[PDB]
């Protein structure tokens, strides 16, 4: 139903949002090169690759190991500057008067160029990918009795499903032609993973709205976090420009059941998203990267929607101001993946059409 509204909203914003995301302020993400998979899991390529291609047939430089690796030359040393670790509060000086101070405990953290490391088909899959998605869905268990118990599990599942579908949609749009050696849409794959499962398409639009509602809820309390940055002076404005075009009646609906969830159920829900931790179990480097960015994006969104819910102007202003640049980056980059996933659906529907 409301599908059309989000599509309208998304088309009016696709360009501005893509430009914003390529800015120096949003183009980099802090990622710990060392990973601690503490939840364990199949490790051999024999069970980590997708059957979609007959790999033994393709050239070496087209194997999942290369398709999913970073573009070496695309990651500067991090924590050499604590900019990403600072609060929006403290990016610019509001009046004449942090990676350690704010908890970024990364062994060997680095800044990866997301513009040079887009999410796309990598060939990752098999039992491993299956074991991971499986564990996330199976970790949808809250404290029984608690008010809004059911609702909490429905939202958790839906968010994960939309995240899952968004990736599937993505690897489908940006698929590799093992003959032309060109990246191009793969309608058949889209149809097999997302196309023929309405609920999965719905969940992406669910995630799209959840994240868009968060950006819209913080807009009024955003600190003037960029006027001082000589390079990124306009970023804050350019973000307001996007967020402002996001207003929709859909935001009236309590998407994450904030007004129906126990105050402890809300923390459990926040704790489940942990989902960000399993991401370190993802052996495909680019998948880990974007997985981590999106899970952090959702966890950020949940925090915003849950906390700002109880309101209190002083508090609201604090909640958004004490949000870290790292979180805002994750949040807006997650919105960027959703925006593109929604666009890709419309493309595939029109592609599925010309097929006749
Ligand atoms: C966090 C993470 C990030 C990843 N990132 C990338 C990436 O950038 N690029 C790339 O090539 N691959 C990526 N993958 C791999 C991808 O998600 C694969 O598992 C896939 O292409 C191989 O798909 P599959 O058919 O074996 O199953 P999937 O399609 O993962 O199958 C899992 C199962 O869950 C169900 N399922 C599928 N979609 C949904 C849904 N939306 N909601 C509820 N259930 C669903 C299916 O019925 C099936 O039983 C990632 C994996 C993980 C765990
Ligand atoms: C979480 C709670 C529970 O009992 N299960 C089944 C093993 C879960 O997935």
């Amino acid at each position: 139903g409301s599908f059309n509204e989000l599509n309208a909203i998304n088309e009016n914003i696709r360009d501005d949002l893509s430009a914003l995301l390529k800015s120096d302020f949003f183009k980099y993400f802090r990622l710990d090169l060392y990973k601690q998979c503490s939840f364990w899991l199949c490790l051999n390529r024999a069970c980590s690759v997708d059957v979609v291609e007959d790999w033994d047939t393709l050239p070496e430089y087209w194997q999942p190991e290369i398709l999913g690796s970073f573009n070496n030359d695309t990651m500067k040393e991090a924590d050499d500057s604590d900019d990403e670790c600072k609060f929006l509060d403290q990016l610019c000086q509001t009046s004449k008067k942090y990676c350690d101070v704010n908890d970024f405990n990364g062994k060997n953290a680095v800044l990866i160029d997301l513009t040079a490391n887009p999410e796309r088909f990598t060939g990752y899959g098999g039992k491993q990918a299956g074991q991971i998605w499986s564990t996330i869905y199976q970790d949808n268990c809250f404290t029984i009795g608690e008010t809004g118990e059911s609702l909490a599990k429905d939202a958790f599942y839906r968010l994960v499903s939309g995240f899952h579908a968004s990736i599937g949609t993505h690897l489908s749009k940006e698929y590799l032609n093992t003959k032309t050696g060109k990246w191009e849409p793969n309608l058949d794959l889209f149809m097999a993973r997302i196309g023929n499962f309405p609920d999965r398409v719905t969940n992406m639009y669910f995630n799209y709205a959840v994240v868009a509602k968060a950006l819209w809820k913080i807009q009024p309390y955003l600190p003037e976090f960029s006027f001082c940055d000589l390079v990124n002076k306009e970023i804050k404005n350019k973000m307001d420009n996007v967020i402002s075009q996001l207003d929709t009646k859909i935001f009236n609906e309590d998407l994450v059941f904030a007004n129906d969830l126990s105050l402890t159920l809300k923390d459990e829900f926040r704790s489940r998203f942990n989902v960000t931790k399993i991401m370190d179990c993802v052996q495909c480097d680019r998948c880990r990267l974007w997985g981590k960015i999106q899970t952090t994006g959702y966890a950020t969104a949940l925090k915003i929607l849950f906390e700002i819910n109880d309101a209190d102007e002083f508090t609201k202003q604090h909640i958004v101001g004490k949000l870290t640049k790292y979180e805002l980056i994750a949040l807006l980059q997650t919105f960027g993946r959703l925006s593109e996933s929604i666009e890709s659906v419309n493309m595939f529907e029109k592609m599925y059409g010309k097929r006749l």
